[PDB]
């Protein structure tokens, strides 16, 4: 639960990453995997991307970045109702690409890094705390969907 204001303020930062999605999609991929080098390993396609500068050079890495923030950003605009966009990542990331729940917690983090990096004027204490209230209320429901599958890592 998030107010009206502050899923306001939630899809105005969100406009900042809709003008460039694969930019701020490659560069959230990076930090990921620059912070927690574990998440690197459940993507097969990127086991061999050896530094950042590989990384930055993939175009697969770009493109899987962009799919990331492309289905988040479907997710947010939903306000809170987004249990349809979320039982199909819950179905494949559970069981198929084996995501354990504390990985989205490193990806939400990376997602408020590169917008503070990216926008530091419009990502201002208020924003910053809508934007973690909405990513925290999306990793619980995830978790929910999680236990609900019989999975929860
Ligand atoms: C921000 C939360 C996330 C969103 C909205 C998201 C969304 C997606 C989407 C839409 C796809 C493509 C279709 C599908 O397989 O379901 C995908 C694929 C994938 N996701 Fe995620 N995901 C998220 C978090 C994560 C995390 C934290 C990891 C690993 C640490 C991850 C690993 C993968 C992998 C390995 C694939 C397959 C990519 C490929 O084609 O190689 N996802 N994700």
């Amino acid at each position: 639960g998030l107010s009206d204001g502050e899923w306001q303020l939630v899809l105005n930062v969100w406009g900042k990453v809709e003008a460039d999605v694969a930019g701020h999609g490659q560069e959230v991929l990076i930090r990921l995997f620059k912070g927690h080098p574990e998440t690197l390993e459940k993507f097969d396609k990127f086991k061999h991307l050896k530094s950042e500068d590989e990384m930055k050079a993939s175009e697969d890495l770009k493109k899987v970045g962009n799919t990331h923030l492309t289905a988040l950003g479907g997710i947010l605009k939903k306000k809170g109702h987004h249990e349809a966009e979320l039982t199909p990542l819950a179905q494949s990331h559970a069981t198929k690409h084996k995501i354990p729940v504390k990985y989205l917690e490193f990806i939400s983090e990376a997602i408020i890094q590169v917008l503070q990096s990216k926008h530091p004027g419009d990502f201002g204490a208020d924003a910053q705390g809508a934007m973690s209230k909405a990513l925290e209320l999306f990793r619980n429901d995830m978790a929910a969907k999680y236990k609900e599958l019989g999975f929860q890592g």
